[PDB]
């Protein structure tokens, strides 16, 4: 399967995709999360294994049945009973309400053993990435119980977690509302517990908005969910395969360096994806503003508070712009504008491949609560006013 042109262009050119930066373990839980880590699932590498062990968690029988590329084996359900929310999911796992807990808590962690690790008993992955939909009761919840697992220790190896933010729905916003800010609290917890060097339990949080992503895909059927979920998927695969597979004359981005980036920052973190095809100064300054400001990872970040860059721009081999002191201090001090690079640490590469066209790739990490958050929070407070008023006004009207 390929969900983005890059990924086309990739596969046609290069039949040695035999590897992947980093090994995740991919848990999709809710409706969005089950649709993320079923195109996750796809992919497969050059000789046509499989990239990604991927498992999906749900409520229901029933709300699992139209993935595509995830065997019915991996389709994890925990039958509920009673009201789909955040807080009453979380306690199927707590004896607090089910005696069913500690075997619901031990059929979880057979499915653990079975998916991630071979026959041998070692485990076959290096991070798990947890997809979820922020406003949900399932994937909300999945959420909690994972904070709350990774302080059990439950799992062998650091967990990134995969967030989308609600679009407008008071209860959803809520309900993602207590979730962020249970993140930003064991971040703070996490950051007094671990150095600086340490890898972190949790090892980053990557947040998108689905109001910033439904504005994009209405620029540029049309089913937007659809769309979004392969621009982010596809975007956060290109960074795990380009590493492992290309390389530079002048700067490469190693694996070592993407694992460095995404286990130690340990907080907040946003990618850029900025498409490039005028070869000049300005039209590259724009697309790579545009791609860290209003791209599918934008959510009002504070960049200012980032601990830690990486990135490369993925380049034709005949392309000597891309190597220049003015492109490379520009680049330099464009993303400069958001951290100033001398100020953190990271690397950033120019690796070579067969096509005539550039992709420029940023990332930032270890950053502190994205401002959506604030904006967020005003406006699931705004939008509960306007209907309880609009509700004792159609009260009114009736008396
Ligand atoms: N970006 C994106 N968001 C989605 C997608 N599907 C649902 N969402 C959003 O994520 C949030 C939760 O949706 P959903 O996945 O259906 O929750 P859930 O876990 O299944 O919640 P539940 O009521 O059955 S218990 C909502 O804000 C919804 O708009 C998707 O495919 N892409
Ligand atoms: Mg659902």
């Amino acid at each position: 399967v390929l969900n983005s042109n890059e990924l086309e262009h990739i596969h046609s050119t290069n039949h040695s995709v035999n590897d992947i930066s980093i090994r995740w373990g991919v848990i999709g839980a809710g409706q969005k999360g089950n649709k993320e880590a079923d195109l996750f699932a796809g992919y497969k590498f050059s000789n046509g294994t499989t990239c990604y062990p991927t498992l999906a968690v749900n409520f229901a029988e029933s709300d699992m049945m139209h993935l595509q590329n995830i065997i019915k084996e991996d389709r994890i359900h925990f039958d509920g009973l009673a009201a789909r929310t955040p807080s009453v999911v979380t306690d199927l796992f707590d004896p607090e309400t089910n005696p069913n807990a500690n075997g619901y808590l031990d059929k979880l962690a057979q499915e653990l053993g079975r998916k991630f690790t071979n026959e041998e008993g070692e485990v076959i992955v290096d991070q798990f990435l947890i997809c979820l939909g922020a406003g949900g009761g399932v994937g909300t919840g999945w959420g909690s119980l994972v904070l709350q697992l990774i302080r059990e220790q439950f799992f062998p190896c650091p967990v990134s977690m995969l967030i989308s933010l609600p679009s407008g729905d008071p209860d959803e916003i809520n309900n993602a509302l207590v979730l962020l800010s249970e993140i930003d609290e064991f971040m703070r917890e996490q950051d007094r517990l671990f150095g600086n060097s340490d890898i972190k339990p949790l090892a980053n949080v990557i947040v998108n908005d689905n109001t910033q992503m439904q504005r994009i895909i209405e620029s540029q059927y049309v089913n937007w969910k659809e769309v979004a979920n392969d621009n982010v998927v596809s975007t956060l695969h290109e960074i795990n395969i380009i590493p492992e597979n290309y390389g530079s004359d002048n700067v490469t981005y190693d694996p070592s360096d993407l694992i460095k980036l995404l286990s130690i920052p340990g907080r907040f973190l946003t990618i850029g994806k900025a498409r490039i095809a005028k070869f000049d100064l300005h039209s590259l300054e724009n697309s790579i503003k545009r791609s860290l400001d209003e791209g599918f990872f934008s959510a009002e970040h504070q960049f200012e508070t980032a601990t830690m860059y990486g990135g490369f721009v993925l380049r034709p081999s005949n392309a000597d712009f891309f190597k220049d002191v003015n492109t490379e201090n520009r680049i330099r001090n464009t993303l400069g504008e958001y951290k100033r690079l001398d100020e953190i640490a990271g690397k950033f590469g120019d690796p070579i491949w067969d096509n005539e066209y550039a992709v420029c790739y940023t990332i930032f990490a270890g950053m502190t609560m994205p401002k959506r958050y604030i904006s967020l929070a005003r406006e699931g407070k705004e939008l509960a006013e306007k209907q309880e008023q609009l509700r004792a006004e159609a009260q009114r009207k009736q008396d």
